[PDB]
């Protein structure tokens, strides 16, 4: 029995919530106690780790939210909206809400910068948009992508730096210094998620059956090909250590694969499609959301 199936199998029986919506998104804050936000339908679920039930909701209360993202002080969430806003909303529940207007179409991807006053903004007018915080405004488009931006990625360590993936079958690497994409990669299927490594120098890409991983350094050299999926890749995660990937999958299952051998150490079965997958600090709960709205929890032993 491989250290790795001790080190996932690890957890307490599964509790299941209803959110009564597909989960979109699943995203835990990194600051203490690691409470998670869970976008579905219209509105967003603060729920504490052992939560059955949410503790905070933050909403426009208009139409459907995207991609609710915690700062890295855990002081903010951004997320796209249906009519094409970008919105902050402060966790203290104190200040007013936040909307950025400009892009014309849904937004579904959106992150912070590694300095912590910028958002990246893709959106399905095919757009990336970089959004100065404090002077409450954009100060960069790419028009590149020639299909829906789906998933996007800040550089966790250079605030200039930033990747978004497309429906167009592309990953575009962007630096805030130049009006052009710095490399782009071939995924070759429809990109529903991606990874920047903290370095920047290696990106993962997820989209139908393959989950491709690039030396950006290297100008976009494929380093694996991975089909360890029956249906379409939705989502990407790393391990607390780094040193493992996950993928979830319309297939119901999460792979666990070596950073360093990129084979399959591990895999969970779940009972639905999943489309939503967030470890909380040093793996302590995994939370997988799926199409049947129903958040699967999982508590470390």
């Amino acid at each position: 029995i491989t250290q790795d199936t001790l080190y996932w199998n690890n957890y307490k029986t599964p509790v299941q919530i209803k959110e009564f919506g597909a989960v979109s998104k699943v995203d835990f804050s990194p600051q203490p106690p690691y409470n998670y936000a869970v976008t579905a339908s219209s509105r967003i679920h603060i729920y504490g780790r052992y939560s059955q039930e949410p503790i905070k909701t933050f909403s426009r209360f208009k139409d459907t939210a995207y991609c609710a993202t915690f700062r890295q002080d855990g002081r903010l969430l951004v997320a796209g909206s249906e009519d094409g806003g970008v919105q902050l909303f402060d966790i203290s529940g104190r200040a007013p809400l936040r909307q950025f207007e400009g892009h014309t179409k849904a937004v579904h991807t959106v992150d912070f910068t590694a300095d912590k006053y910028h958002v990246v903004s893709g959106a399905d007018d095919y757009t990336v948009k970089l959004w100065d915080i404090p002077n409450s405004k954009e100060i960069l488009t790419f028009k590149e992508h020639s299909d829906y931006v789906r998933c996007g990625c800040a550089s966790k360590l250079n605030p200039d730096l930033f990747i978004t993936g497309s429906y167009d079958h592309t990953v575009k690497m962007f630096d805030a210094r130049t009006s052009e994409s710095v490399l782009s990669v071939e995924h070759g299927q429809p990109v529903e998620s991606v990874l920047l490594f903290p370095s920047g120098g290696l990106l993962v890409s997820a989209g139908g059956r393959y989950v491709k991983v690039w030396d950006m350094l290297k100008g976009g050299q494929l380093l694996v090909s991975l089909k360890n999926h029956h249906k379409t890749v939705t989502c990407l995660c790393l391990s607390s250590s780094g040193q493992r990937l996950l993928s979830g999958s319309l297939d119901r299952k999460v792979k666990v694969y070596s950073t360093t051998s990129y084979k399959v150490v591990h895999s969970f079965d779940y009972a639905a499609s999943i489309l939503s997958l967030a470890l909380a600090h040093e793996d302590e709960t995994i939370v997988v959301g799926m199409t049947n709205g129903i958040l699967s929890v999982k508590h470390r032993k």
